[PDB]
DNA sequence: ATTATGACGCT
């Protein structure tokens, strides 16, 4: 009873850039903006794969992961940008390079962990207690709230229903006690308002949030209204909202984890996980994931927000599908060298941009036939920049893969260049 | 013939 402690001590955001690739392309060409449009990676095999949507185009059915011929087929009107091609293969730089904008203006606000390209956790705990000092009391105006959804909320016109929501929500609210977690969401909210609203102004960039008390709750609040819509998810919300809350919707519960959750205990959604004792799910899944299982359906959970705006590796990857694979000794080594070019000058600019060094280069291939997406991954020392040097090395490690008799066979279906292990320059 | 990443766990 009082004892149990509720996780309620944190303040943590999810913020997902809606559709990033789109909306970059979307910024720098306006005849793409408020209409059905995606994003696509090269356009020869069924005019390429889509892999990011707006959200226009999304009620059309288009997805990530189709073929634009198909995706066409689904949205006629579809217009479609395209990633950018350099030494033979798609070039991300300029949507790192927008990310970056992007997380630089969020790190103005909290302490934020760079998730991926697109998404970003941020702990808002310190920067609610500056906030609520800030106030002295004061409650807190819907004005201040003019995108958050309060789920739950009304109980007993869409943004009819969200005022209806985030009144009540604040009615409720008690201004006074400095220390209730309803309160420290709801001036976490009013900063991710801020936050939200400063990368649009400075960016263009829209984004959803959530704002919960750890990052598997902020995650799924973020999800439920978008986009341009951000989502407080309260400790009391939770049995509610798990109670139908499909297991695989919780993050890291949507592969083969969370499959074997749903077959072994007989169960469809988070909130019956709370019949099992916390011993019962470590004896299923293990002591890590059972633990985890047993907070996490009741709302629970200490993974920290980590301070880290960088990515913690550089990577360089193709993949050569059906009759692209690689098949001789010099396609090999032109493509490891493809690949080692790219990094070298994203390795270069990010020696001078973040003040590291990477110090392993890690070679994954791929063999054609081979089940697994990574046949092999070897790892050789990283000492210089240098593409031909790297790609190289890349070789000298995975050279004695090949089984012939200045042939490659099986042929090569990936490579892949990463560097590792930074260390500060 | 969903890519190109990128993070993290397990042993």
């Amino acid at each position: 009873g009082p004892h149990m402690a509720t996780g309620q001590d944190r303040v943590v955001a999810l913020v997902d850039m809606d559709c990033f690739f789109v909306q970059v392309e979307q910024r720098q060409n306006p005849h793409l903006r408020n209409k059905p449009c995606a994003v696509v990676q090269y356009k020869s095999w069924k005019g390429g794969g889509i892999i990011a949507v707006s959200y226009e185009a999304r009620a059309f059915g288009v997805t990530r992961s189709m073929w634009a011929d198909d995706a066409k087929k689904l949205c006629p009107d579809l217009l479609l940008a395209q990633v950018r091609e350099s030494r033979g293969k798609a070039n991300l730089t300029k949507y790192r390079e927008a990310s970056v904008e992007v997380m630089e203006i969020m790190s103005r606000f909290a302490v934020i962990e760079r998730a991926s390209i697109d998404e970003a956790y941020v702990d808002l705990t310190s920067a609610v207690q500056e906030r609520l000092q800030k106030l002295q009391g004061q409650p807190i105006s819907a004005d201040l709230l003019p995108s958050t959804y309060i789920e739950g909320l009304p109980q007993g016109q869409k943004e009819g229903m969200r005022k209806q929501g985030l009144f009540q929500w604040l009615d409720s609210l008690q201004i006074d006690n400095l220390t209730s977690p309803d309160l420290q969401l709801t001036v976490g909210a009013v900063i991710v308002e801020e936050m939200r609203a400063a990368i649009e102004r400075e960016t263009g960039f829209q984004c959803s949030a959530g704002i919960s008390h750890n990052k598997v709750l902020a995650k799924l609040a973020c999800g439920l209204n978008k986009p341009n819509r951000q989502t407080l998810v309260s400790h009391g919300s939770v049995p509610q909202l798990f109670s139908q809350m499909p297991i695989r919707k919780i993050r890291s519960l949507g592969g083969k984890l969370g499959a074997s959750v749903i077959e072994i205990l007989g169960i469809e959604y988070m909130g019956e996980l709370t019949q099992f004792t916390e011993s019962q799910l470590q004896s299923h899944f293990g002591e890590k994931n059972g633990s985890w299982l047993y907070a996490m359906c009741r709302g629970i959970e200490h993974d920290p927000v980590k301070p880290r705006q960088l990515p913690k590796t550089i990577g360089c990857s193709k993949n050569f599908p059906g009759k692209t694979a690689l098949a001789t000794r010099e396609q090999v080594q032109w493509w490891l060298l493809q690949l080692a070019q790219e990094l070298e000058e994203r390795l270069t600019k990010d020696r001078n941009d973040n003040d590291r060094v990477a110090t392993q280069l890690v070679v994954s291939i791929r063999v054609q036939g081979d089940k697994r997406l990574s046949s092999l991954r070897r790892c050789c020392a990283l000492t210089r920049y240098d593409a031909h040097k790297m790609s190289h090395d890349a070789f000298t490690v995975i050279k004695n893969c090949n089984t012939s008799g200045t042939e490659w066979s099986p042929p090569l279906t990936m490579l892949f260049l990463c560097a590792t292990k930074f260390s500060a320059s």
